């Protein structure tokens, strides 16, 4: 097997790249190519040929169950061996990552770009028929919810043929022809266009100029705020009023929960007053306060309200689990700060990972004294007050 | 207690700030001020007054043994309460952090700037007498080895009076008068000036324009390479020849260790061929490959030599401990990748945290498939090849 590389595009999906490789190298379709590629890897005894996928919908390493590192080893070998000139193959693939988006969503990565798993499309993947016909390849952005309009042609992406059959370019090809009726697939909220342009990485006021992974983070965050599908209109609205618009969400959240508080003030946990908002904002995907503007604003608000109302904020209860996520440290690290005299529990008996033994004020001052990094530190939000 | 804030300087040491506060608010010296400050905190019953320091050499939170978070709570309260206008106090303090510089050095942080603990001066702290007399305050940079020349006056910092008594501005004051002989303290390698200027944060060719924490990281790294005090001349030399100068260090390291190899090739561990260099370079202080240019070059070299010599590099042995530092993951995470079928050990019995069960090639492909972040990823070094 020896292949001509197609014209490289840095925004091409991995599936589109393989489709073009198949088309331009005389294979009948991508499936025949993937089967021939698996046979090639078997003929050179590359460990991992057994799990090489022949289903174009399962090609990315995130789709591998147990063989994700055999998959990346395979792409590396193919890149380094089977082309006249080596293509960028690994850089187009969507891999799993270790990162999380708060509170508990997993994530994936392509190149240097991290995405919440909640945004990774599970079923049919849409397309822009204008992009396919004019460019001859598919964008990786079509794999991710939130990107609902083509930022270059300013029209909504298309999911289904007018005949009713869903059009997935991965299965039906880059020519944009419906598999069932054999007709060419054929086609304006500016807010949708604004956030699509922003997601693509371009300046789009009033949305903030953050690294790409944190833009996807804000989409995930907004979804959680509303507990529903991403609403482009209220998102743009929100940022057109930033940061006051967020100061109102915080204040309104505290005042509602404090009033609906049925337990004693001394028994109030941080989760009871600011649960959703605080623990939903810590990793978007990380705690870099130049980039995680939600956490920066929240922490600036909390430092400056710390000791008001005889320590309302400072006294809010937390457990060891919550402190570890706050501080980005291990439970074992927490135990060592409590057995020594650095972290002091409220109830002085003589560590339940889950009992609410600590006070926000103590954990906050512990962060300052022991857990600031070059990215996650007070100096990056003091200008927000 | 009510105080006038001194003229703020963003580069002032915490000790110098307190000295000026004492001088300008009628206290006899800084010690009397710190004692009065401790009495003030006791009069308002601030928890932490008992550990408030009265030794100017022990004022930073890093000098607290068990009370570092009482110390930051104290600074916060003092800032928010005892001045006509609130000063930036916390931002001048040197705190401990959780970060490490490879292989096992601890770190501290001031503002957003992280430093290796190995550079934090333990004994007498030097000064520039020109800075003291012209500016009336001391720079925080004087606390850190590597910064041996004043970058603004282009002269070496001074440690001891001509009479022999060491001059520590913290104890002897900002007036630059020797405590023993009562004489004013009185005073040219351009490489020293170059790296001093670079450490201060300014452009200084041929040294690389990285965030400050990674500049201190390179000083720590160079010290380890030579196993001795920082040598400004060979450091500048090294970077005047970058990156070829590092390609030579790698190649020379591999060829020496491979030749001095007494064990069988199949038994070669990664540590045996590239021990010092690889595990000395992972966290400087982190794995961001835009900033940790040592790790980026090393990983680019390793990916592209992976499968040469019938997998010399790929076959190098590693244990679970080494993989966790490589991958930035937990030992428990490693166990879950081996009990599942993602990470495959070499010897197939049926996890010793220390046995060399894994191959570099497997761990490297696992990093790609499962552990790339927005900062620690292949796309940030492919341009180095
Ligand atoms: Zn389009
Ligand atoms: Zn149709
Ligand atoms: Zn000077
Ligand atoms: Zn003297």
């Amino acid at each position: 097997m020896f292949l001509q590389r197609p014209k490289p595009y840095s925004d091409e999906s991995l599936e589109s790249f393989f489709i073009r490789v198949a088309n331009k190298n005389g294979y009948g379709d991508v499936h025949r190519f993937l089967e021939a590629t698996k046979r090639f890897l078997q003929d050179i005894d590359h460990n991992g040929y057994q799990t090489f996928p022949t289903d174009i919908t399962r090609i990315n390493p995130y789709s591998a169950k147990n063989s994700s590192s055999a998959r990346t080893a395979s792409f590396l070998k193919l890149a380094q061996l089977t082309f006249n000139e080596p293509p960028e193959l690994l850089g187009l693939a969507i891999n799993r990552t270790n990162m999380k988006y708060s509170p508990s969503t997993s994530a994936v990565v392509r190149g240097a770009e991290v995405f919440p798993r909640s945004l990774l499309r599970t079923h049919s993947i849409p397309c822009c028929p204008l992009c396919l016909r004019e460019n001859g390849y598919a964008s990786y952005l079509w794999h991710f919810q939130g990107y609902e309009y083509c930022h270059s042609h300013n029209v909504p992406l298309i999911t289904t043929c007018s005949c009713g059959k869903e059009f997935d370019y991965r299965v039906s090809g880059l020519k944009g022809i419906c598999c069932k009726c054999k007709e060419p697939i054929t086609l304006g909220h500016e807010a949708a266009c604004t956030v699509s342009n922003w997601l693509a990485g371009h300046e789009s006021k009033p949305l903030p100029n953050l690294p790409k992974s944190y833009r996807w983070g804000l989409v995930h965050w907004w979804m959680g705020i509303k507990d529903s599908e991403f609403d482009h209109f209220s998102f743009v609205q929100f940022f057109s009023n930033w940061p006051r618009s967020f100061h109102s969400i915080i204040e309104d959240e505290v005042e509602f929960n404090l009033e609906h508080a049925v337990v004693s003030t001394s028994e109030l946990r941080l989760k009871d007053l600011l649960g959703r908002l605080f623990f939903g904002s810590i990793r978007l995907p990380e705690r870099n306060l130049q980039h995680n503007i939600i956490l920066g604003e929240l922490l600036c608000y909390l430092e400056n309200r710390l000791w008001q109302d005889k320590g309302l904020i400072a006294n809010l209860k937390m457990n060891a689990l919550e402190a570890t996520v706050m501080l980005n440290c291990s439970l074992d690290q927490i135990a060592s700060m409590v057995e020594q005299r650095i972290l002091k529990p409220n109830r002085k008996s003589k560590l339940d990972v889950t009992d609410y033994l600590f006070h926000f004020g103590d954990i906050f001052c512990l962060w300052l004294a022991e857990f600031q990094s070059d990215e996650f530190n007070r100096s990056f939000y003091v200008s927000r007050w």
